[PDB]
């Protein structure tokens, strides 16, 4: 598993189940071509993204459709969705964690990458 | 002034100055139109950027250049970007502060909005 | 103003208004003894805590008092404050910038100093 | 394990290994005394601090000792330590995890408390 998702609910102190998320890595024309996609389980986390095979070097976007979840709670939210691009680079062996930590007006977002 | 920008550094507990931010307006055919651009001042502040008349309702991207800063400093950092996506003024006019506080591996994006 | 503190809600979107916050300065006996204490304002700030002449060396603790404010909105959180505890003015006297970005769950803090 | 401690690195976008964490509770004359300590391992966590029947409810604080851990990295840090205060309260089975995301001029705090 060399990419996995975790969202975190910061109003309810909880993971943040069935939320989707959408990958994409860019293309030579420069636009963004879906990659994988999913929704977090009940532990707020999403697996089994990409294998080693097929993630390669590239410029990665990670799109959480943070909207519909506050939504789907009755909670007014200021954005869209949470956005986290990034290069993969072949520095050794290497996963990546990609956590998203959400409130209705705020986000932060974490990488772990590790060997 | 109805949207500003401002952009902090957790690694040097400053303001993260010369920062550049593009923002973006959707189009009707679904595509990022240019709408706005400029660099953080010494404050870490990004004003002027549009006016009441210009920001009418939309949907809005505003794409903080958090890699070209890091590198400049001698970090490599994780993101390419940090990206805020929202809908403006939907209920009528607002004011908008959009925060970003920012660490090599994390962002954090908070926006203040105001009648 | 050698020390301002700055409250934000990420449910809101907006500041924390009429947060209480508390300072305290550790003592040569190493208790934690009152030094300063006051309510944020409408825009989320408390100014005038302190002067550069009061204001020595010393590791100074600043509480802000999350859970009432998150009771007055009728919502249970999680801690029973936000603590901040740094050294001051050990290279001489600075300008500090005290953040805290609230959600029933979580907390973040951020110091800007200024020379 | 009702209590469980993560902490990472946003500098490093890693585990932060080996930092100091010590756990205390509120006594019935309102000072803190120690209950449980110890050290994060190579994936950041702290297990095995107490059981189910020694943790009840109270108030705790759980210090991690970030200026220890900045130091060690040769990297200038505001905060002397990240604080987290809480009441456990028994409202059904518990468990509780405190996450805590370093930078050397801010710190992020979450607590995921699950059924």
């Amino acid at each position: 598993c060399p990419l996995m998702v975790k969202v975190l609910d910061a109003v309810r102190g909880s993971p943040a189940i069935n939320v989707a998320v959408h990958v994409f890595r860019k293309a030579a024309d420069d636009t963004w071509e879906p990659f994988a996609s999913g929704k977090t389980s009940e532990s707020g986390e999403l697996h089994g993204l990409t294998t080693e095979e097929e993630f390669v070097e590239g410029i990665y976007k990670v799109e959480i459709d943070t909207k519909s979840y506050w939504k789907a709670l009755g909670i007014s939210p200021f954005h869209e969705h949470a956005e986290v691009v990034f290069t993969a680079n072949d520095s050794g062996p290497r996963r990546y964690t990609i956590a998203a930590l959400l409130s209705p007006y705020s986000y932060s977002t974490m990488a772990v990458v590790t060997n």
